[PDB]
């Protein structure tokens, strides 16, 4: 029993970490087979940053002007692109550590585990959830751009995401593995406005189903509520409108605590408008959203 | 910016781990150098663990009793020992991804990152701290025992826990790896109870330290306070007494900031007394107490 924000283990991902330093911009990059991926923002300048042409500045750059480092083993750079935001380098020693891999795009609401690394060495992992506005809630300081966020299945590690840069809220954004932004976000030195966030619904019932499976059960009623009463309530604080996919998807979790969805929509419901009154679930005297019920599921039994 | 609850990578821990069965108990084991480490309750059978001899139980044991699995490979059992409750399986293999490592005992307060473990596979990653009762509140389902909880200092892995137990409360129980436990508790099927639980005061004022690292001051006040006068608002929410030694150690990020201790007191003890008005501090709704002063520094530089 007990539950806990938990990563997946990085061994996987510590072994693809490097260093690219261009000029005198130093951020991570990560070595599957023989590219080497890395935030294209890494060729420009302090000032070049403020609105860069990359295609400009990139046609002016040769592969001996990327200076690539593993561990104290320098890769040489025999190739270069340039795929959305992600420069791709082609080096001439296949990384011996590769995992089975995949490259995906995340969906909002999904979570994801971070690698956060600087010059190229990890200095710890956590979980986020990929927020509703294309945010995530991070913990990322100057050279940690190019860490990467990732879930694994079976032996294979499905990159998700790859850092940035950090808006003025202090939430952070970045990439998928292919260079394309989550959300509406661009890779220039200016400051930039996230889309007023919500809160993930189906995480937090996923959450509270958590709870009751961890015996945690003075939020419970004995009310019910149809899904439009509910999303009614939802709307006026500011969370996700919850979908009959997102009551399917809770199916398991009902099963295994005799717990109706509703029923459970209900107990929030009633939480959402009276709040918890100076009692706790799980620890947390707010209501969590960043759980999906996979990761409920994953850690209870 | 940001601050998570962040745990150490986890892959020279990850090569470490291995699947240890004796009759029909599996659990993991720590594998370093030429000998396992695992928790002895695996000679235990359903009968046995309500009330076992351990070095009766053990006598009657061969070294083929014992299977050990390093994924695919099994390893073959040379010798075994019993040093407290903790079992070393002499094995025919030295570990090849044995790392730099030493076992130490960590102190109510500490923190660690705990890998869960099943079948001698890592299964996920997060933080605990000891709490002053010797309780961790973890997150471990049946299978579970063996995993480690560790630091990381350079290249030196130091290992500080194994896990054993859950108590009825729904914390968890565990030895050192010289097999000494951590509170007044046994490793048998019998009933036990962690003692009262109390708040880490140094840590709540290391996290109210990174909060304002962060760029939050709201709490703040224009107040002081002595440290006996700190002290005895401190026991009446059940907080740790603070110490000198406590107030030495938070020096550095009282400089950094340039918020006094006994200022950053007078401001938790108007927090314990006023409550948060409904605002959070790093997006808590309560005061944090599993970040050491080493934590909130090593996140936040
Ligand atoms: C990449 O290493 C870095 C990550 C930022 C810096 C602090 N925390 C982060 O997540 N990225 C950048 O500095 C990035 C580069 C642009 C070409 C997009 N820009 C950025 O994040 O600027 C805003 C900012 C910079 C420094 C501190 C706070 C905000
Ligand atoms: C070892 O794999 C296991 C870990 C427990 C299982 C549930 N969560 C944990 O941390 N340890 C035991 O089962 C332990 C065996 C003794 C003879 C040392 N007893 C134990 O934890 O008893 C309480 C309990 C057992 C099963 C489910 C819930 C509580």
């Amino acid at each position: 029993s007990g539950f806990r924000k938990m990563a997946f283990p990085s061994g996987k991902v510590e072994g693809c970490m490097v260093q690219v330093t261009c000029g005198t911009t130093t951020l991570n990059g990560l070595w599957l087979d023989d590219v080497v991926y890395c935030p294209r923002h890494v060729i420009c300048t302090s000032e070049d940053m403020l609105n860069p042409n990359y295609e400009d500045l990139l046609i002016r750059k040769s592969n001996h002007n990327f200076l690539v480092q593993a561990g104290n083993v320098q890769l040489r750079v025999i190739g270069h692109s340039m795929q959305n935001c992600v420069l791709k380098l082609k080096v001439d020693t296949a990384n011996p550590k590769t995992p089975k891999y995949k490259f995906v795009r995340i969906q909002p609401g999904q979570t994801f585990s971070v690698l956060a690394c600087y010059n190229g060495s990890p200095s710890g992992v956590y979980q986020c959830a990929m927020r509703p506005n294309f945010t995530i809630k991070g913990s990322f300081l100057n050279g940690s751009c190019g860490s990467v966020g990732f879930n694994i299945d079976y032996d294979c590690v499905s990159f998700c995401y790859m850092h940035h840069m950090e808006l003025p809220t202090g939430v952070h954004a970045g990439t998928d593995l292919e260079g394309n932004f989550y959300g509406p976000f661009v890779d220039r030195q200016i400051a930039q406005a996230a889309g007023t966030d919500t809160t993930i619904t189906v995480n937090v019932l996923a959450w509270l189903y958590a709870a009751v499976i961890n015996g945690d059960r003075w939020f419970l009623n004995r009310f019910t509520t149809t899904l439009n009463d509910f999303n009614l309530v939802a709307m006026k604080y500011n969370y996700e409108p919850l979908t009959q996919d997102h009551v399917d998807i809770l199916g398991p979790l009902s099963a295994q605590t005799g717990i109706a969805v509703l029923d459970m929509c209900a107990s929030l419901k009633e939480l959402l408008q009276n709040g918890m009154n100076g009692r706790t679930i799980l620890g947390s005297a707010l209501l969590e959203d960043e759980f999906t019920p996979f990761d409920v599921v994953r850690q209870c039994s």
